[PDB]
């Protein structure tokens, strides 16, 4: 037979160790040579491995890059412009692979160029309450300063747009021991934690959601027309850069004026953690200087795009999605991802040898340019835009498989809910203690859900990884799943040259079982969204989810009552919505329970995989064109995050603060208008259809 | 046999013709009490008829009223303040109807309140061209005056906008005899022709079809959250008033100040059409005064909703629509369409009674508010946005069904060419001299293609009816048949108090074998739509009309050489995406030639379906978020008439007078780009799905 079992049976950890292997050996940055040579070889593989069609799909993105002969430092400068101390100008690299070329030096990718010089103030995490914090209680101005911020907590974008907005003309970025040394784990090559010397690539855009900067919108093709850099969507505007805690503790140990108001702002380094302004009296003629030199410059990316035709209903899309870019090795990301990825492909290519076909078809990304703002995945949306919202039934994604070894951690639409429940239940537990038991009972046991007995915890999408255009802008159910930490008691090597397949080998995954685990799950949901008849999806689970976040939007105004009574601001809208959507959804249920016939299938099929598209607002929310979902969005304040019901979430957040409080409170009505009525339309869709 | 010759055979003229006479003896001012009276009685009817469900659909929406105690009127005003001569303050009414209560008196619905008083400029049809003749070829003024237009040519919303940037006070519209008054023609109720006490009302709205100013993107529904009136979409911000040609006559006869440039600026009325500013010597000190005391109300609205659910796909709607609101009687505007619809949804009820069904859902809508901006139409469609764009095969128009007694007229979306011209070449011809002919044969010899011999004329659609929020914000398929007039050789009473039964009944088609012909076009559509196994659409006819479309752009922009040079300005895209499209759809075509698989059938009928919707760009055209085919859209300066490809046609228009050339053909490079990409997509939406 060839079902579900089949095909996880032949999902093998010792390939998946294979491929991780071959994926780490050398860097794999966006736009550079080596990573269009690895598009060649899964392109190769994927035609090996028994894909109907696997093509390249390039686009030509802005993309940011150090300048190799004039490198990016900081300084601590005298009264005299002596530079007397520099931060490094590379990370020291991993045991054996001191002789590897083109690694890039840790960056802020899309930074801009400057030398500003300036006295320090320290911002916690540079969240938006960290803000609120220095300005409103302790009256510190940031304005002309250098701020320096912890890595943490949020997605560090935010932070430089928090940084930005406070007036700061710069921002040093660094990793504190806090956050990423685990007490009692050695540095990195003897165990997982990050040594002194590592430190955290990423981007620092502010994208909402756009892709290439450069062509909102539209794919960036060759005929594109591309706005000017003046023009670009989402670049920083004050030159930023990282540093390891060894550079940090250098920079913070001088710092003076005001204390810190709470240990909650200070670090685990042996320093004051004093938010400035400046140095103490002996240095406070010093300051700090930043030297950034990186480009940004349009570079062709590469998408491998591999197509399993459906038998049935060719016409609908299962699609698993991750990418390949790296910022250096990728032991863990993507790398950890891909290889699960290549080895699904190569147990659904069996299947297919044999004669087998899944039902709907699927098709399988290899996304470039994820690092830089999910720009691979984002463009190949553009373009197809068309086909993905009237075929596309389902999005998995598969970035790492592992961030830790403790629990499985699913973020998903309520949408799969059932379908995850069922599937881990069916799956062995890999974990210590729970031989012979199920995924579902180690999962629930270690991550039990807050509000239901003997449930796991399923988390909100956001943003942070390549689901986002696919979820956010054009409404086709998603989900993710992996191996996590236990949060009880990014990890600490992310984005570190330290990232390494002996990281992952040595440390994290020696059995390649929980790597196992991780294919089982994402190849699983694929393999039942692909092939099952009836879509497994239960509209009842976004019922009661609905209501939970209509509750949780009203608690939150309800901090206001005085507002509430003053401007009439009801929520009986929304609750009215919430109620006939569980009503409607429970109709539908019984009637998908109880319908011999391809059309009323099909009929109902699509109505569950248009359910989530119902919830997509062609406006968008407000000035984010590109964020559509009106149930989720990326938080305003943590891309990384999900926020439900965003547009009233906005509306009311600090609104206290708001200078014309009947416009404010107007705009909290109009939001609670737009979600009611959302929710009313996407329970609309499950109604019989004539 | 329940085919299509049995539909079409149970048509009568004789039930239109009563249809006719009941729908028009009070009249159904929108918002009002008898209109709603209105929708009861035919949702009662259509019940009776034998659809299986028929609701009303309400919503609260801004209307305009007059002052019933205070009346709109305009004066010249002397020296010393006396009101020498006053406008009308209503229409004489025709023969018969002297004493039937609550005709609406002429207004331009939505003119806000003022009484300004100053010096006339004539300004022609106030076109867009219009404007540029006075003020760079003559170099006359418009600050400060209130011009005086004569209705015609363009919609007069746009007559408006016109006026208003050119900086006037207030506009004064007249019906000169030129546009209004047929040589040869007796006056109402002796002929067709428009008395000189006789006045054409309308809205005056410029809404971009955004539907109820109030409420844009959203409907109207009882917990709306409403813009403020300041906020409002589209409203007027000029006092504007129309009058008939007795009273303009008396308006113009003094004017002074330049001659008119030329012979195309001159009307039929006994006066030297001078252009102004303000009068001749003698009365050189008499001004102009208005007085407009209309008031904006929030007002409740009814749409009739029937629906015939489809036997084999009842989750596909083709739509049969048309308003019922009138001005005053409505004798051909809208109730020569609404009796059509009435008679074809009592013949497709004759059959349902026989135990026939569609094969797809008929939803038929009797409108409210057409009159007053498209209110019904658009609300309704903003409320069911999802289930249109998911399920929506065609929209057919039934506005009305004469217009003149000479030939068809049809607009339409290019994949109904080949059902329009099939269907006619099966329906017999009501001309004189053409019995025992088909339609199709008359409609060839009387409105020949301009381009292919042996061929009909087929105009494309804008806007100025209910097929607009489906067709051009939506991406529906959609299409209109009208009889209509010799053009070689608005009709006279357009929106006066004189369109009446009789005028129909004696003057344009007193044995409504026109009207018969109407109704066999459109229920031959509908009827087509809803049952053919494969949707009737031909997907080359699009390939043909978008290469005439990029030929006739390229020859715009090729109007400057130079700056083509100097810009890099390249149609290459754009024709490499219409021939790509040509072979696509070609491919296509074969497939859906040579494909008993009601998957493979309905996979190509989605294809079929969704073409249209691949020409929607969800990001709308520029300031005009709900104008968002970019094939077609409502010209900019001329709501009735359609544009094609509307993105590169305005940032071409009048591109020579732009003050930063760079930026404005950069703009047109960006409208190529955006305009191939939409091609290369709605193509590749026909390619193999898998
Ligand atoms: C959830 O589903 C229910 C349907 O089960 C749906 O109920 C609808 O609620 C609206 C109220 O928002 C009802 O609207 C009424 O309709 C009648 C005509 O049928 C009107 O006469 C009413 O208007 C009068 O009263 C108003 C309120 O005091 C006044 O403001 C107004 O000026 C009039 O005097 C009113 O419009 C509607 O009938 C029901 N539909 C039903 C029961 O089938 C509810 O709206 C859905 N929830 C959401 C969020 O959509
Ligand atoms: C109409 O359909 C045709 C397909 O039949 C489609 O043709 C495509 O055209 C693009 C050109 O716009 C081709 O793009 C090339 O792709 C190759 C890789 O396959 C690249 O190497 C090329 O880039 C090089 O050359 C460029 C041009 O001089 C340089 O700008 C660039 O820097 C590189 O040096 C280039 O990207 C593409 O291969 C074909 N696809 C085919 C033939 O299958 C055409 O685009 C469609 N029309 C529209 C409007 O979409
Ligand atoms: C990763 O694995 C690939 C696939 O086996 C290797 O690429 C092959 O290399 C051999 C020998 O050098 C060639 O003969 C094949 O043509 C390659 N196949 C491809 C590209 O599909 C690659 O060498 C491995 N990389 C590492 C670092 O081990
Ligand atoms: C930090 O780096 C800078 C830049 O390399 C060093 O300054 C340079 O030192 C060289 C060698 O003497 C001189 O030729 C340049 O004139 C210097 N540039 C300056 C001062 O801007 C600096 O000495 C380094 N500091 C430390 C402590 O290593
Ligand atoms: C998850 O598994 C449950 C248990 O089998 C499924 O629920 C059953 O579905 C069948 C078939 O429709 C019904 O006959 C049973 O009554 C259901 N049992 C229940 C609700 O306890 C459920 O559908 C599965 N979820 C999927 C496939 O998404
Ligand atoms: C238009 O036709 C309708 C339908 O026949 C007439 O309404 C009916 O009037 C009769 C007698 O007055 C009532 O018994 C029925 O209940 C009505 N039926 C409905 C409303 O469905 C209406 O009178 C006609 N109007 C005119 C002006 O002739
Ligand atoms: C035009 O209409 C106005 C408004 O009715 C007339 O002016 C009014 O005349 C009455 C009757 O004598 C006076 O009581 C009001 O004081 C007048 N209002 C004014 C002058 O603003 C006016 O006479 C009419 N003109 C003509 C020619 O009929
Ligand atoms: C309009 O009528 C023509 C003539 O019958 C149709 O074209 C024929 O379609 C049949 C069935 O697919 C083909 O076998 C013939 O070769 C076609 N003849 C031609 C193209 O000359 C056409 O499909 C009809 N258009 C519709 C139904 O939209
Ligand atoms: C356009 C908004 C996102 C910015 C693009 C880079 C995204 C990149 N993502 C990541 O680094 C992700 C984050 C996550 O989902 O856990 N890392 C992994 C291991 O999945 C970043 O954070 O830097
Ligand atoms: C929102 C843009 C259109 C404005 C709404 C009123 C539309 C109204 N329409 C009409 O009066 C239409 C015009 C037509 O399609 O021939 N009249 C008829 C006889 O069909 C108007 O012109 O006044
Ligand atoms: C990189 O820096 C060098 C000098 O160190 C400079 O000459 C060159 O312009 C830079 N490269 C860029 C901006 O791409
Ligand atoms: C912060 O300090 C600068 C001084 O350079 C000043 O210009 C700015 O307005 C200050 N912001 C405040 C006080 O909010
Ligand atoms: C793997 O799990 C073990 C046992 O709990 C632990 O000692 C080790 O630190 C884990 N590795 C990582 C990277 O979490
Ligand atoms: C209409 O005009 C009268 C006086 O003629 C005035 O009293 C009333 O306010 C007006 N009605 C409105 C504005 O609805
Ligand atoms: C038109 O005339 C007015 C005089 O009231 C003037 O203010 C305005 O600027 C003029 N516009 C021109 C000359 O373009
Ligand atoms: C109807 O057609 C006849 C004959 O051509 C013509 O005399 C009459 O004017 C037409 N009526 C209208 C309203 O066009
Ligand atoms: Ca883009
Ligand atoms: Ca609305
Ligand atoms: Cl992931
Ligand atoms: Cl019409
Ligand atoms: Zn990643
Ligand atoms: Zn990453
Ligand atoms: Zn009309
Ligand atoms: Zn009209």
């Amino acid at each position: 037979k060839h079902n579900m079992k089949a095909f996880l049976d032949e999902l093998k950890a010792e390939n998946i160790k294979k491929f991780l292997y071959n994926f780490t050996q050398i860097p794999h940055l966006a736009g550079t040579e080596q990573n269009f040579q690895l598009a060649k070889q899964i392109q190769s593989q994927w035609k090996e491995f028994g894909l109907d069609s696997v093509e390249l799909a390039h686009y030509d993105v802005l993309l940011s890059y150090p300048n190799k002969t004039h490198p990016n430092y900081i300084s601590i400068i005298n009264e005299d412009g002596n530079e007397i101390f520099n931060t490094s100008l590379f990370e020291p690299p991993p045991p054996g692979y001191e002789n590897v070329s083109d690694i890039v030096p840790p960056f802020s990718a899309f930074s801009p160029q400057g030398m500003p010089e300036g006295d320090l103030v320290y911002v916690n995490y540079a969240r938006t309450e960290d803000f609120f914090k220095l300005e409103r209680d302790m009256k510190i101005n940031c304005s002309g300063k250098i701020v320096i911020a912890r890595y943490g907590k949020v997605f560090r974008g935010n932070k430089v747009k928090n940084a930005q907005l406070a007036g700061a003309k710069g921002v040093i970025l660094y990793s504190d021991p806090a956050d990423y040394f685990a007490p009692g784990v050695k540095s990195y090559p003897d165990g997982w934690n990050l040594p002194g010397g590592g430190v955290q690539r990423g981007n620092i855009l502010n994208l909402n959601g756009a892709g290439d900067p450069l062509t909102p919108g539209y794919p960036a093709n060759e005929y594109a027309y591309r706005r000017g850099i003046a023009e670009a969507v989402g670049l920083p505007s004050i030159p930023v850069h990282p540093i390891g805690y060894y550079d940090a503790q250098k920079l913070l140990e001088k710092m003076g004026g005001s204390a810190p108001p709470d240990s909650s702002w200070r670090g685990s380094l042996k320093v004051p953690y004093n938010v400035g302004p400046g140095f103490t009296g002996n240095f406070s003629t010093q300051k700090v200087k930043m030297h950034i030199h990186s480009t940004n410059e349009v570079t062709r990316i590469y998408n491998v795009i591999g197509t399993l035709r459906g038998a049935v209903e060719p016409d609908r899309y299962v699609i698993l999605g991750g990418h390949r870019d790296s910022w250096v090795f990728g032991g863990i990301d993507p790398q950890s991802g891909a290889a699960v990825v290549h080895e699904i492909v190569r147990s659904f290519g069996t299947l297919k040898k044999e004669g087998w076909r899944p039902r709907r078809t699927i098709l399988f990304a290899s996304w470039d340019a994820a690092e830089f703002g999910l720009l691979g995945s984002t463009e190949w949306a553009e373009e197809n835009s068309r086909l993905l919202q009237e075929r596309g039934v389902a999005y998995i994604n598969a970035d790492s498989s592992i961030e830790g070894n403790y629990t499985l951690r699913v973020d998903c639409t309520p949408l799969m809910y059932s379908l995850v429940h069922n599937l881990t239940k069916e799956l062995k537990s890999p974990d210590e203690g729970f031989e012979g038991k199920s995924l579902y009972e180690s999962w629930t046991k270690k991550s039990p859900s807050p509000e239901f007995s003997g449930m796991p915890r399923i988390s909100k999408l956001g943003s942070g990884n390549d689901f986002e255009v696919f979820f956010q802008r054009l409404g086709i159910a998603s989900g993710r799943a992996r191996y996590t930490k236990n949060w009880e008691t990014g990890y600490p090597l992310y984005h570190s040259v330290y990232e390494t397949y002996e990281l992952v080998e040595k440390f994290y995954d020696p059995m390649f079982k929980y790597h196992l685990t991780v294919a089982q799950v994402r190849g699983g949901m694929v393999f039942e969204l692909a092939n099952s008849i009836v879509l497994p999806f239960d509209c009842r689970d976004y019922a009661v989810v609905l209501r939970k976040y209509a509750d949780k939007i009203y608690s939150i105004s309800m901090k206001h009552p005085q507002e509430m009574k003053t401007y009439s601001v009801s929520f009986d809208s929304l609750f009215s919505a919430v109620k006939n959507f569980t009503e409607i959804a429970s109709k539908f249920s019984e009637r998908l329970q109880d319908f011999s016939n391809p059309i009323v299938l099909r009929m109902m099929n699509d109505q569950l995989m248009f359910l989530e598209r119902a919830f997509i607002d062609p406006l968008g929310l407000p000035d984010r064109p590109f964020y559509r979902h009106v149930i989720y969005a990326p938080s305003s304040h943590n891309k990384y995050a999900g926020e439900s019901f965003p547009g009233i979430y906005d509306a009311l957040f600090d609104i206290e603060s708001k200078v014309d409080p009947s416009k404010a409170w107007g705009e909290v009505k109009r939001q609670i208008y737009v979600a009611a009525f959302t929710v009313q339309a996407a329970a609309e869709t499950l109604s019989e259809v004539a």
